[PDB]
């Protein structure tokens, strides 16, 4: 066994591969040994829970984790906190009310300001549409996930700001590229004059671009993603996507590791009612243009 463990959502998706690299790089800078694990894919909430439960019985001083849902990791995290494990919530906010109800807490929460993520994606949409506005839609992440909830809210708030913008659809596609092409096709059929789609992550955004291409509307419909994964940025630079709100998963993972290494010295876990540290990693809007001076 090692000193620290990390439980990510997946290990096959680019966003979570980059977070794994950020953690590994930070492990060399700090000189600590980190074991990184993940479920098979995006739907295996029960498998990630059993994976976390199996780790809490080794000898890790701290465990950072990004839960697949706000609920699947509530019990194993609470049991790890009661055991004295230094816990750090990564990216996806665990249900803190239920975690407290289960008798647990976390040292810190390292994430992106996802309300600003959605606001930036929608704000870039509102500017590009101009005074005409038009119909817009929001492709949501998995239901109940605070990351997607916050991006949805931020996009809705920025859209409600402009009076010529119409929110005709807001449906989940479960971070799934195939599901997003299906949902986006439905939106194109039910709202043929739709002008722009914001997507809670790039996996879905690329699938939306597939649906837009099938309908022959590439460029007629704006497609803004989130994460800044390589395929999405190459799509943004090739015109297949309009933009993407890039996150910094490497820094999210690297910071989460350093917090466990630092707080490991404190000799004490966080009290049950002390609100955890709240670290925000900035996000930048990636378009095919890049402005300087
Ligand atoms: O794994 C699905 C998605 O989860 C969110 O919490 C992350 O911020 C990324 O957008 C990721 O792509």
């Amino acid at each position: 066994a090692a000193k620290y463990a990390v439980v990510l959502k997946t290990l096959t998706d680019p966003f979570w591969v980059n977070m794994k690299k950020g953690i590994e790089d930070e492990a060399k800078k700090l000189g600590v040994s980190v074991d990184i694990f993940a479920a098979a894919s995006e739907g295996d909430a029960e498998a990630q829970k059993s994976l976390f439960e199996s780790l809490s019985n080794k000898n890790y001083k701290g465990i950072a984790f990004a839960p697949l849902t706000k609920d699947n990791l509530v019990e194993p995290v609470a049991a790890a906190w009661k055991k004295g494990t230094y816990l750090v919530n990564l990216d996806e906010k665990i249900d803190m009310k239920k975690l407290k109800a289960a008798g647990g807490a976390v040292e810190a929460f390292v994430t992106t300001d996802n309300v600003q993520v959605g606001a930036q994606g929608a704000g870039y949409i509102v500017q590009k549409l101009g005074a005409q506005g038009g119909e817009v839609a929001i492709i949501e992440g998995e239901a109940g996930n605070a990351s997607g909830e916050a991006r949805r809210t931020g996009a809705t708030d920025q859209f409600a700001k402009a009076s010529n913008i119409k929110l005709v659809a807001s449906q989940p596609a479960d971070w799934d590229r195939t599901k997003a092409k299906q949902v986006a096709t439905e939106i194109l059929a039910k709202n043929p004059n739709i002008k722009a789609i914001y997507c809670a992550n790039d996996t879905m955004a690329l699938g939306v671009a597939d649906a837009v291409a099938d309908a022959g509307k590439t460029g007629k419909v704006l497609v803004v993603g989130t994460d800044g994964i390589p395929e999405a940025q190459e799509a943004v630079k090739a015109g297949k996507m309009t933009a993407t709100v890039a996150q910094n998963p490497a820094a999210i993972g690297a910071t989460g590791l350093k917090l466990m290494v630092d707080a490991e010295k404190k000799g004490k876990v966080i009290p049950l009612d002390k609100a955890p540290q709240y670290v925000l990693v900035a996000s930048k809007l990636v378009t095919a243009l890049e402005h300087h001076h």
